[PDB]
C-alpha cells in the first residue's frame, strides 16, 4: 500500500539540464491520452532555450510504428519547479513541475494540465543524459507515480523500436 498527492523539489538548475536527451521513462495520468501512449516508442528529445527567453523541447521520431516531429515551449512560473508550455488543445495550455531531477545524472519532470474543460491530465517524463538505468531515477519516478496515480498503460520506458516496414 501507498499514498501521496504530489510534491516538487525547489532548486532546479537548467544549466545542467537543458539540452539534448534520450528517452528512458515516461508516464501519463490521462484516460484518453493513454490510448495513444501505447503507440509512442523510443525517439529523440532535446530542450533548448526558446527564442522568447525560455525553453523549447523539440521531439522527433522517424519510422517504427509512427513518425513524430513536434516541439513545445516551456516557460518558468514563479517557483523553480513550476513552468508551463503551450501544448495541443486549441489554446495550448500546459504546466510542468520538477519532482526531483539530479545533476549530471538524469532529468525528471511531471506535466499536468488544468483547464476549464476539467481535463486535469498529468504526465511524467524521464530524460536520460547517459542512456543507463538509474536505481534512484527508476525508484523515484516509479514510486512517485503512485502518488501521481500513474497508469500501467501510460508508462513508457524506452520501448523497443523493432517496428519494421513502418517507413
Ligand atoms: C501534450 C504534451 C506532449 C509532450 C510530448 C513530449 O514532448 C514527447 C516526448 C517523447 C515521446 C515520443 C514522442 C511523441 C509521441 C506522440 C504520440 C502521439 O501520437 O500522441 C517519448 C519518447 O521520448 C519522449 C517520450
Amino acid at each position: 500500500g501507498s499514498q501521496g498527492h504530489d510534491t516538487v523539489q525547489p532548486n532546479f538548475q537548467q544549466d545542467k539540464f537543458l539540452g539534448r536527451w534520450y528517452s528512458a521513462g515516461l508516464a501519463s495520468n490521462s484516460s484518453w491520452f493513454r490510448e495513444k501512449k501505447a503507440v509512442l516508442y523510443m525517439c529523440k528529445t532535446v530542450v533548448a532555450p526558446s527564442t522568447e527567453g525560455g525553453l523549447n523541447l523539440t521531439s522527433t521520431f522517424l519510422r517504427k510504428n509512427q513518425a513524430e516531429t513536434k516541439i513545445m515551449v516551456l516557460q518558468p512560473a514563479g517557483a523553480p519547479g513550476h513552468y508551463t508550455y503551450s501544448s495541443p488543445h486549441s489554446g495550448s495550455i500546459h504546466s510542468v513541475s520538477v519532482v526531483e531531477a539530479n545533476y549530471d545524472e538524469y532529468a525528471l519532470l511531471f506535466s499536468r494540465g488544468t483547464k476549464g474543460p476539467g481535463q486535469d491530465f498529468r504526465m511524467a517524463t524521464l530524460y536520460s543524459r547517459t542512456q543507463t538505468l538509474k536505481d534512484e531515477l527508476k525508484e523515484k519516478f516509479t514510486t512517485f507515480s503512485k502518488a501521481q496515480g500513474l497508469t500501467e498503460e501510460d508508462i513508457v520506458f524506452l520501448p523497443q523500436p523493432d517496428k519494421a516496414i513502418q517507413e
